[PDB]
């Protein structure tokens, strides 16, 4: 018995051979080919595993119930079941048998057919049959497509119905002006190495109508990922690329002719979207008679997945942001459907996914802009909006007093020497100032003192109540928002640059529009919602509906008041609760400061919507105020 725990080393040393893919080691562990031993060569064995489970994609060898017994003197048979992962799921309780031999020390295996599958015998062949299944739809919250599948036009050239010369050089330029593509792309395209004069080099997806075509132009209808928004909806919703022989060693239950997402949705929602490939996997005799199935099973398509998001909204949400960096988030802050996440400047998703070029991602990569940023959930310090959680914090514990007036002279303001040469500055050199006057005029020094005023201690039990630290139930990769970089301030500067939202806080604009909720639902924090179907989470008592009712009538006043800075929302005519904000950044490269715009409004008389706009590095005079009329206007109208 001292040579069969030697024997069980060697048999798990084969099987681990083959769940690591090294077939090599796995044959040389075999003995020598003769009648009742090996019935082939060593390298015949490589040759046979390499061929059958490479072809099913055969992946993760996993053992168990090891059985190794004595048979004759140089004969010990062994037995155990087996399971493992193939391109057509998991082949389970696989029963496995054989014996070993051990001539003089060292142990082998009496390799046989069996050894690959249980009913192998001798010439018998192996057939994997596979059907792809069908990408799942990506919709909206009332069915609109944002990521499906249809017809494309695939433009393209036979470089032997061009022409030959001058002939050819005309044709060129006549598609080069039909369809705006460059003279050197189309002349690169047709002398890459797999071209051949007869074939079919693709040039373009033209998505409009399709124009007059010249010599030896033609379209071909192609199917494949298309998404209708485009950039509107670029970072949330992401691409689809081609998937590699990488993807497949990761996970054979892939259709190596598929597609995979790269990013966003497509890629977070990949497993639903993608469905189960089809087919069947058999063992058949030297004949090609079916001896057994080791699996079968039917494609499954995959599941649609319906958003909270209004393709509407998005698409007026991103074109408000004209191009530039920002992002905006609108939800119904009642129940948390998010019904836009726009990110700005964005990336083409469709040319992304139809092959895009060398340089035309490299434009997208180093753009300092940066349009693959998901900005939505992208962690910024709020600004002067989030006085309203500091106004709130200080009216629960009874350190704001609505009605007190502070006195405060001039623009800028410090606790004493201590501070050195810093201080707290503000916009509006308004002498009289208490919560209505400060949450008008945006007054930083007066929610600085509030916040001294309170402490550290008090502020922080008041913050603590909302989502800091917390990860959202939500498909979308992002970080906690945070209160700053450690669990104390240890500084009366940093206390107080965190009371109008400028010390180390890093919100995302989703996390805003969920702390922000409370203010509609009288204190009650609702968690935001991407999936229709998930059940409205929420957070009871987060502020007071004390606090509630004294900020909503001030905010009101943002928008009303003539000196409000948000007085241009007015224009509107509808019933809007808004605070503005401008925060500043110290950006290392031109060294000179930058400022993000921010903006948070909703319907104070229905709480029917909520959203939060911001721009990033903003140019001067640009705000997120300015470009939010038109969001404005379809939100109260039909969300009320
Ligand atoms: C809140 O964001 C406050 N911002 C500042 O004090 C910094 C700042 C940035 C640019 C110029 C001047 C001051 C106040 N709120 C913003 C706003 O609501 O846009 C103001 C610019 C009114 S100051």
């Amino acid at each position: 018995t001292q040579a069969v725990e030697a024997g069980e080393k060697t048999v798990e040393q084969f099987v681990q051979a083959l769940n690591k893919g090294d077939y090599n080691k796995a044959a040389e562990m075999t003995s020598k080919k003769a009648a009742n031993k090996s019935a082939l060569s060593e390298k015949e064995i490589l040759d046979k595993y390499q061929n059958i489970y490479g072809a099913a994609d055969v992946k993760g060898l996993q053992i168990s119930n090891l059985k190794v017994d004595k048979k004759d003197d140089s004969t010990y048979s062994f037995s155990y079941k087996a399971k493992m992962n193939t391109s057509l799921g998991e082949l389970k309780d696989l029963s496995y048998k054989g014996t070993l031999d051990r001539n003089d020390g060292q142990t082998t295996i009496n390799w046989q057919p069996n050894l690959v599958f249980p009913e192998m015998e001798g010439n018998d062949k192996v057939s994997l049959t596979t059907q792809e299944a069908a990408r799942g739809n990506i919709i909206d919250r009332n069915g609109e497509p944002l990521a499906t599948t249809g017809k494309l036009k695939q433009l393209g050239v036979v470089p032997s119905k061009l022409g030959d010369g001058g002939e050819k050089t005309a044709n060129i330029k006549a598609i080069a002006s039909s369809f705006d593509l460059t003279e050197d792309a189309i002349n690169q395209a047709i002398s890459q190495s797999w071209v051949q004069p007869d074939y079919f080099v693709p040039l373009k997806i033209i998505d409009g109508a399709t124009p007059e075509l010249p010599a030896g132009a033609t379209i071909q209808e192609v199917d494949g990922r298309y998404y209708p928004l485009g950039e509107a909806a670029a970072q949330l919703i992401g691409y689809v690329g081609d998937i590699t022989a990488e993807d497949i060693d990761k996970n054979p239950e892939l259709s190596s002719n598929g597609k995979i997402g790269r990013s966003g949705l497509e890629m977070a929602f990949d497993k639903d979207l993608r469905g189960t490939t089809g087919g069947k996997l058999s063992i058949t005799d030297a004949d090609g008679v079916e001896k057994k199935v080791l699996i079968e099973h039917e494609v499954q398509n995959g599941k649609d997945i319906k958003l909270t998001i209004d393709a509407k909204a998005q698409k007026t949400a991103f074109d408000s942001l004209g191009g530039k960096a920002g992002s905006t988030v609108a939800t119904t802050p009642k129940t948390g459907d998010l019904l836009a996440l726009a990110s700005s400047p964005s990336y083409d998703p469709n040319k992304m996914t139809n092959g895009i070029s060398q340089e035309d991602y490299k434009a997208y990569e180093e753009n300092p802009e940066q349009p693959f940023i998901s900005r939505f959930a992208t962690g910024y310090a709020p600004g002067s909006t989030f006085k309203m959680i500091t106004a709130a914090i200080g009216l629960d514990n009874g350190t704001i007093d609505p009605n007190e007036v502070l006195t405060i002279n001039g623009l800028k303001w410090q606790k004493d020497s201590s501070w050195g040469s810093y201080q707290v500055t503000r916009v509006s050199d308004v002498s009289q100032v208490d919560l209505k006057t400060a949450l008008i005029y945006s007054d930083n020094i007066y929610m600085a003192q509030e916040t001294l005023k309170m402490g550290e201690k008090k502020f922080r039990i008041g913050l603590d109540k909302f989502i800091f630290g917390e990860d959202l139930d939500l498909p979308i990769s992002m970080n906690p928002a945070q209160i700053s970089n450690e669990d104390s301030f240890n500084s009366d500067i940093l206390l107080a640059d965190t009371g109008y939202g400028q010390g180390e806080l890093l919100i995302n604009p989703i996390q805003q529009a969920a702390m922000y909720s409370v203010f509609a639902n009288n204190g009650t924090l609702v968690y935001p919602k991407l999936i229709a179907d998930k059940e409205t989470k929420d957070k009871k008592n987060v502020i007071g509906e004390t606090a509630v009712q004294t900020i909503v009538p001030d905010l009101r006043e943002v928008v009303q008041d003539v000196n409000g800075t948000a007085h241009s929302l007015s224009a509107l005519g509808i019933p809007l609760a808004a605070k503005t904000g401008t925060a500043e950044i110290k950006e290392k490269q031109d060294e000179k400061g930058k400022e993000n715009s921010f903006l948070f409004a909703f319907n104070p008389d229905n709480q029917g919507y909520m959203m939060v706009s911001m721009l990033e590095n903003k140019e001067d005079d640009d705000s997120a105020t300015k470009r939010a009329s038109e969001l404005l206007q379809y939100l109260n109208q039909n969300y009320q």
